[PDB]
């Protein structure tokens, strides 16, 4: 149901800006994600650019921005880091600690200095004080959950032509094309306990609850900004049970709280999935086994009035799950872990519905249109369990 | 000129090369796509291995293993590679970043290779052990934190994925780009003489070639000479900082500088590889300017056609020759973040010594190592700095 929205953000939160993974080797991670996701390299900051502290590669597709960063070892001169908050020692420990993982969830805000200030005044634990990067660009960080930080980035609307962040050199893509992913939809974190994680996070941002799924194996709650275009869910495990909670399994292998999955939206998910799946065999990402025709007979009954046989067929061929909503239709699919451990994975989706306008010809879509796959949980759990037992 | 055939143990050929990292999935995936080597075997949590995640890529006879250690809830006993040590691997990655940890050769008897090696000076790294099904493994120190690994197994075991404990992975939707075998693997050390004395000393590998130019080099080889393992040391002086020292500096010690991978049709191979550079594959050294190709016409116009020279020029491949042999070669830019490890793609033309029946055995090293191209090499990187 639609939960009330008290529009209580403590600072103006515009939208997701980017995500940064602190890696063992940026070249490797960025390189694989670039062809695996169809996100050409767009900016860079490394030795070739005068940064001898860290190597950073920014991949982009539509409005999706993925930053991959790794520390140099010797001859490293910290003062040359394009990202002032970088810590070689911290990064090195991060990589050994979790393998491939998300370090920063960055949101564009009206003013990074005021967002930090209002955040710390409301309990946020500071991670990196506000600094100017140049051209009206500001950055600040506070602790989100575990060793993941919530990063604030602000700049004049007129500076949006910047490749990424000051200090980053733009990279052109002439012999390059994307697969259709356009934006981050939601970023989910796993914590040992929801309430305290939620109280701290909602308490310093003013973000409100948009949705919740409670019980197997987990309790989830989605937090959103005023306009609800920024969605940050949190999961906690449910103890006891039969098999170990999939949430606990992550905390165990990951070694603590962290980003579990990131949902990436496409406006034509079928075209996008075909491109990704064509790359699976040679280093790309793999997807969860497609459900069986029974599941799909069910989608014909559940939503045969929005998808066409040739579409539902495509869905079954790729392994896409389909959910219906009081006001929208959701197509979603999950990849297998993108790193060495069964921790971080990706979700690819497309939302159908909830379109409206704002005195302009551009028709915007309501955030979270179609839900989060509540109807598919049953199947998702069965696919996960089966694969689990399959791993014995 | 003289092959003393002094091997202290039976060295059959290159078996695989293992790179250690904190993140093997990323490295393996990028390399798979960049080299055209589909996944052929794995050993990890999904196979009962909670100590390390290992991925084996393969193209023809080339085998690349990528390994990273698990951090929490790990059982060391479950390692498929008994020599693996989590703490040593973590330290290795923080020290060198993405790099080659092991150069593995297939030998007659791994135990015999080890015993014969330490009997002659080798620093032991891991004692011989039986992995099961006739498979044996041992390791000794090569240079720095890189080890020379020995594996052995009966010709009937060849019917298995990799080493016991590794699960085979089928690649129905996967095709390679023509890379078929390792040609040579080069290590950089601070001082050549002692390192080469040590290395040639415990293996019995003889000196195949030598280049005394800012670096000096010796190429050691096994009896059949199908295993070539060169060494470089930097020569200090003049102005420019030795590219060999740059490696040592950024890498933090001795280590593998480059691996030359051979293809039977390198032009065909390079087109596939270069078509993927823009999307995460590997980048190469910018092509030499046309005057260089005016040069290969002059120097190899008798063995290569105009169409073939232009193809080389489009791809940026360098050409060189010796007596009875032609070498085609190209260098990629660093494969990881640090200006250290890189790859060399080549094809050797000639030295097809046979008894009139058909192509079956080419002498190793046919065409040299690119001596005639060093000057273009110095110029290509100079053109990089002189283009910030
Ligand atoms: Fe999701
Ligand atoms: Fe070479």
């Amino acid at each position: 149901f639609v939960r009330f929205n008290p529009r209580s953000d403590r600072f103006h939160t515009l939208a997701f800006h980017h995500v940064e993974l602190w890696c063992a080797d940026a070249a490797s991670a960025a390189g694989r994600f670039s062809f695996g996701l169809g996100a050409p390299l767009a900016a860079r900051s490394d030795l070739s650019t005068g940064n001898s502290a860290h190597a950073s590669l920014l991949l982009r597709s539509g409005s999706l921005s993925f930053l991959f960063t790794a520390p140099y070892a010797h001859g490293a001169d910290a003062a040359t880091a394009a990202l002032p908050s970088f810590s070689a020692a911290a990064a090195r420990r991060f990589a050994a600690d979790h393998g491939l993982a998300v370090r920063a969830v960055a949101l564009r805000v009206a003013d990074a200095e005021d967002a930090f200030r209002a955040s710390v005044a409301a309990g946020a634990r500071p991670a990196f004080g506000p600094v100017d990067l140049g051209r009206g660009f500001r950055l600040a960080e506070v602790e989100l959950y575990g060793d993941v930080v919530l990063r604030y980035v602000s700049y004049p609307d007129g500076a949006a032509g910047e490749p990424f962040l000051p200090g980053f050199e733009g990279v052109a893509s002439p012999g390059a094309a994307d697969y259709g992913l356009s934006r981050f939809d939601h970023i989910v974190g796993n914590v040992p306990e929801l309430a305290p994680a939620a109280a701290y996070f909602a308490g310093f941002t003013g973000f409100h609850e948009f949705a919740e799924f409670t019980t197997s194996g987990l309790n989830s709650m989605v937090l959103a900004n005023n306009s609800e275009n920024v969605l940050l869910p949190l999961n906690e495990p449910v103890h006891g049970t039969k098999r170990r909670s999939q949430i606990q399994t992550f905390l165990d292998h990951h070694g603590g709280p962290g980003v579990q999955h990131m949902a990436l939206a496409s406006d034509d998910v079928l075209r996008t999935l075909r491109e990704m799946q064509a790359r699976s065999a040679m280093g790309g990402f793999e997807f969860m086994a497609p459900p069986t025709s029974d599941y799909y007979d069910g989608v014909r009954r559940r939503a045969g009035d929005v998808l066409t046989e040739a579409q539902i067929k495509e869905c079954q061929e790729l392994g896409v799950l389909v959910d219906r909503d009081d006001q929208g239709v959701l197509l979603q699919i999950f990849t297998k872990p993108v790193g060495d451990r069964p921790t971080l994975f990706l979700e690819i989706i497309q939302r159908i519905g909830c379109m409206e306008k704002d005195e302009k010809g551009q028709e915007y879509q309501k955030g979270g249109c179609g839900g989060f796959g509540k109807g598919n949980f049953s199947q998702l759990f069965k696919s996960i369990e089966d694969y689990e037992k399959s791993l014995e």
